[PDB]
């Protein structure tokens, strides 16, 4: 099924008067262009920042032109354009993908707005309310039906009612080892797990939102506690994406290094390094992928040997593995990429990378339901300028 965007294109009354079709072809995109109503001539068409054809002067809220190809319509006012570009893509860093298609008045004024939807795959955005949300981590409590996810910047951790998309603050951040949340995890018993980043902590809380435990990991310089998982075992494995080390959380949540990675094939290097890991159901290993080199690591949990599984997972972030299929959050590339695994989780192959309908930064990804939900973590934008409202999207497994 190939990759396809379409955008109904409308006129400042809000009808819609023609439509905008896109195919990625390899490298390139097939567009096509259908509208009537305009003046004759050379119309200019670009793709604006924003997925917005509301007044912000009309068509304002579409932003600026993205940056990171005229229309001519005949006498009759209609307009016709048929092209293949290599400047545009539905996929990767700069996709398109929920931004709009706007046509000006000279070869000027926005005369027409589209926003750019993906075709054939449909997705539940949860906005967030505050202005520096970055939410990184996400969980879900299936019992109660809520969402976790938690802030980058501040460490609140927002709840979310999966059904009615209804946003309250579970615990607000800012006390000692809550001042940052990142990888989420909620274990059995419905507490919370949260990965302290740039505090070294591990966090923990209880359903009714108050706090368990703050562990701390040895003082060390430029400590990154990144992302966790529970294993089958009953403990939970920490990577720390800064130090080379990983850290292991027992059931009497004693936190311990469990394997100083020098001197391992995992060569800590300048950047994010280890940071989404999961533990397979056999209780065998443990995956983990290093951001920076994009290599995907097997680690033995009973005699800590370690094997490279594959490579080119470049700014793979967080992991989901379901079965033989393994999910990456690829946060610069914008896309949820899906990876085949081995019966002995010794080798993989990358199989498919979903745009879905627009990623900001994917950071990390939750089962909820039938369906997967990631975080659009704009962490790139962290201390910049994020578009708002910060989101989490619901999408179909594939
Ligand atoms: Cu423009």
């Amino acid at each position: 099924t190939p990759l396809s965007a379409t955008a109904a294109l409308r006129d400042g009354a809000g009808q819609v008067v023609g439509s905008a079709r896109f195919v990625q072809q390899g490298a390139g995109v097939q567009v096509t262009v259908d509208v009537r109503g305009l003046t004759p001539g050379m119309h200019g068409m670009h793709v604006h920042e924003f997925g917005r054809c509301t007044p912000g002067v009309p068509f304002g809220a579409a932003g600026g032109h993205f940056d990171p190809p005229m229309l001519s319509v005949g006498a009759d006012g209609v307009g016709k354009a048929s092209f293949t570009s290599t400047k545009i893509s539905l996929t990767g860093e700069n996709g398109i993908l929920n931004r709009s298609l706007v046509i000006h008045a000279n070869p000027g004024a926005r005369e027409r707005c589209g926003v750019i939807v993906r075709d054939g795959l449909s997705v539940r955005d949860y906005a967030l309310p505050g202005p520096v949300d970055h939410p990184e981590g996400v969980a879900y409590d299936a019992k109660k039906g809520l969402i976790y996810t938690g802030s980058a910047q501040n460490g609140t951790i927002y709840a979310i009612n999966a059904q009615s998309g209804a946003v309250t603050k579970f615990q607000e951040g800012g006390a000692y080892g809550r001042q940052v949340a990142l990888g989420l995890k909620v274990d059995p018993q419905g507490r919370l797990w949260i990965a302290g980043g740039a505090q070294g902590t591990v966090s923990i809380l209880t359903p009714d939102g108050m706090t368990l435990a703050v562990l701390e990991t040895p003082k060390s310089p430029r400590p990154y506690i990144n992302d966790l998982v529970l294993a089958p075992d009953g403990n939970f494995y920490v990577t720390d994406s800064s130090r080379p080390v990983i850290f292991r959380v027992d059931k009497a949540l004693k936190l311990t290094a469990w394997l100083d990675l020098a001197g391992t094939p995992i060569k800590y290097g300048p950047g994010v390094n280890l940071n989404g890991i999961a533990a397979t159901p056999d209780g065998k290993y443990l995956l983990a992928v290093q951001l920076n080199t994009g290599e995907l690591w097997r680690i033995d949990l009973k005699t800590k040997a370690v094997k490279k599984v594959m490579d080119g997972l470049v700014n793979g972030d967080g992991l989901l593995l379901d079965g033989r299929t393994l999910y990456v959050a690829r946060n610069k590339d914008q896309v949820v990429a899906k990876v085949s695994l081995s019966a002995d989780y010794g080798s993989g192959q990358l199989v498919a990378q979903e745009p879905l309908n627009g990623l900001r930064f994917p950071a990390t990804l939750a089962k909820v339901g039938n369906d997967l939900v990631v975080t659009q973590a704009q962490l790139d934008r962290i201390g910049g300028t994020p578009e708002t409202p910060f989101k989490l999207t619901r999408f179909a497994k594939f």
